[PDB]
């Protein structure tokens, strides 16, 4: 009856007001940047594959098909001369690799984060949260602690990491940074992204999908700061705020997204009817959502979608019935990046941001109020966050 | 200006008024019992190592000194003559190893958490989240997905998975439930934990951390329902509420746990300075924790303190002054089950609740209030969790 009005004193001292907002955004990519005119001449070149022209012509096809001008990427000729079982298929590499990413992760997801906090402008001591969601490199301790003492974070940080789980984990950790912020005053919480696919290389085969993957994954890290209740005294500026997230994995398509982690490396499976899947059930999945808010004109939204596949943004603008300029900012990142896994709708969300006061619109997205954010991935998973720009 | 009226409707709705709870506990373990005085035979008889006899030895003297009497173990006979290269130290046998693992982590979570939700007592449609952690099992989907499908959980469920990390995990996760479960009204997080340690078996070395790990590391899956606001109207109950949690990386300790995944497996790294390290530290880290609720005298709380080793309890008692019977619980999981994982404080949380109400305590802390979770992990980071019992 005491100690019940200390459990109370402490709940009601971390309540917040406001949403959570995201107040900073930094991105970094490797210094490679990869053409995708040249990439089938220097990947089945380097993974010396040119006696299967047909195939060449083949990989060709999908890499003009697929909407990718260019990708950076960490994987390099020096890289592969050196480790040359990664250019042999199903061939042990799985160290190799391992070794490369694990000091390599960290440190890209430092450069990342160090443009977010230096637009945030806050001192590091501010952070009280990290969480880290990486593709490859799992390691222990891992690449959240790795970047803490890079960063020279609070030894009392609270830190999650994620590995190795697939392209919805945009949505997914923006989710676990809202409720973060919300449930704890004066928490603000770094949330970093890096994603590099060195695990998805290996040498050309006739599987369409793993081609899809060697024409269209990009390497870069993203990182955020998502905060509740900016600090008026203080030049914490929002961007966007996070109004509700949802997820869902869509019955009947277990199998059509799975990675395994073997000795040769990450073994993807990926089912051409994914993009299809995706349209026929993006609707609902909006209407659900945004409905609450009293949304129904799906073109008076703003878009972040996640790039998997271009054939995914098409799907997702045809059978939402957006108008062509809709998913500009998506295409973008797509265009320029490649599919950079989860970090890529926060390359978007940057790009959106910096495009709308560059173009003088009247908000951070694109003059208009309300906006979705989408993330795709295994199996089917797909996120769904709502957002509200700030104005400008 | 009207639709930041729509944001306040729905954070207004999603607010709960409550501390974050624990509403079950359930748990499973491989079928397979090992007698610690049986183990040193078979292991080295299945190794092929018998023509080790002083290792033998070595390691027997580690098995008699380490407390443990007996474990639940995956690892049988019959599945290393199917995997022979799992004994053949540094062999490549991840492959092996991993299918061994993907179906069963989530085969064993499922076995614990179907306990947990009998005791819960409500409807699955209820779960809104589930979190899974598990050290070995890497695959895309995650087991999160494979437990979803498993129970019968609803498709919007919403999911978290934590791959690889350590024994930290049992606090870590434990806040993050905290925050989804105060952060949404409504919520119901189901947390499990499963650690299988089959890929940390390895030939017998002349180490005498992968000696001890050997000896120590058992197999079990735990199972939580973790929400705020229980409900009156039904059968919810409390058990315990988390108050406050914290996460500390001690500085300098980066390289006194280590452990990478490779072709041969994990291949751990663990500095026998642990216990001492922890014992140092364990004062200041308690005493951070508990004074802003007043409370100077160690032995006014209830323990659960993650049993890594038995010279780890012995340095938690002897560094905070605990009676002899303080840490019953602890050294009881350790002795009956070994060290599994992230899940074996909530076997111990669980004995405990078990052993208060059998022995009629007024509460399920030992007739104590206030009590605190102590995990230890790689490297180091400690978590230090603050727990209100419920009265019986």
């Amino acid at each position: 009856s005491f100690s019940m009005e200390k459990v109370k004193r402490i709940l009601d001292a971390q309540r917040t007001e406001g949403p959570a907002t995201v107040l900073a955004i930094g991105t970094a990519n490797p210094p490679t940047c990869f053409y995708e005119a040249d990439y089938p001449d220097f990947y089945f070149r380097v993974t010396n594959c040119e006696d299967k022209p047909e195939l060449k012509e083949k990989f060709k096809r999908i890499s003009e098909r697929s909407a990718v001008k260019k990708r950076y990427l960490h994987v390099t000729e020096e890289i592969l001369k050196e480790n040359p079982n990664m250019c042999s298929y199903r061939a042990p590499s799985l160290d190799a690799r391992h070794a490369i990413l694990v000091e390599e992760v960290p440190k890209l997801g430092k450069e990342a984060a160090l443009k977010a906090i230096k637009e945030w402008g806050q001192p590091l001591s501010k952070i009280t949260h990290l969480i880290f969601s990486a593709m490859s490199g799992v390691d222990i301790p891992g690449a959240d602690f790795r970047l803490m003492n890079l960063l020279g974070l609070e030894p009392s940080v609270n830190r999650l990491m994620i590995y190795t789980q697939g392209c919805y984990m945009g949505g997914a950790a923006m989710r676990h940074a809202k409720d973060i912020a919300e449930n704890n005053a004066g928490a603000r919480v770094l949330l970093v992204f890096c994603d590099l696919m060195d695990m998805y290389f290996h040498a050309p085969q006739n599987r369409v999908d793993l081609l899809v993957g060697q024409a269209v994954f990009g390497d870069g890290a993203a990182a955020l700061i998502v905060g509740a209740d900016p600090d008026d005294d203080c030049t914490e500026r929002p961007l966007f705020q996070v109004v509700s997230c949802a997820e869902r994995a869509v019955p009947g398509t277990q199998d059509y997204i799975k990675a395994h982690l073997k000795e040769m490396g990450m073994e993807l499976h990926l089912s051409t009817d994914v993009p299809r899947m995706i349209g026929k059930n993006i609707e609902k999945l909006l209407a659900d959502a945004v409905s609450p808010f009293g949304i129904s004109d799906w073109n008076s939204l703003f878009y972040i979608v996640h790039p998997g596949a271009v054939a995914i943004l098409d799907q997702v603008e045809e059978n939402l019935g957006l108008g062509e300029d809709k998913l500009r900012a998506s295409r973008y990142v797509l265009s320029e990046y490649g599919n950079m896994g989860a970090a890529s709708v926060f390359f978007i969300l940057d790009e959106m941001r910096n495009k709308s006061a560059e173009e003088g619109k009247l908000t951070t997205g694109e003059g208009l109020e309300w906006g979705v954010l989408f993330s795709f991935g295994p199996g089917l998973t797909v996120e769904t966050v709502v957002l509200l720009s700030v104005p400008l």
